[PDB]
């Protein structure tokens, strides 16, 4: 059982690597801009002819 | 007695030829033969879905 348990073991290990690799994937500091607008109007005056 | 003796080993004297006829027989180098099998495993992986 011991030596069917430590290559299962061994067998494991690359995909953790795998996985860890795919870990460190996740924290890139990448992003992008965010705009906005805003307007507003006042009537003067006005007269008519 | 010295002729009866006589008569009755030589009398006896044929079975002791197929008595070692048999041992010879018992002798005969003959044989079969005797074949097998084995089977062993071991799991990879899993992931669900």
């Amino acid at each position: 059982v011991a030596n069917g348990h430590l290559e299962l073991i061994f067998g494991w290990l690359p995909l953790i690597g795998e996985l860890e690799g795919a870990i460190e994937y996740a924290e890139l500091p990448d992003l992008d801009f965010i705009r906005c607008h805003g307007l507003h109007t006042l009537v003067l005056q006005s007269t008519p002819w």
